[PDB]
């Protein structure tokens, strides 16, 4: 899982 790179197709975030 990714914090701030979540947001770059890697969902859901932690």
């Amino acid at each position: 899982c990714c914090r701030l790179a979540c947001g770059l197709g890697c969902h859901p975030c932690c």
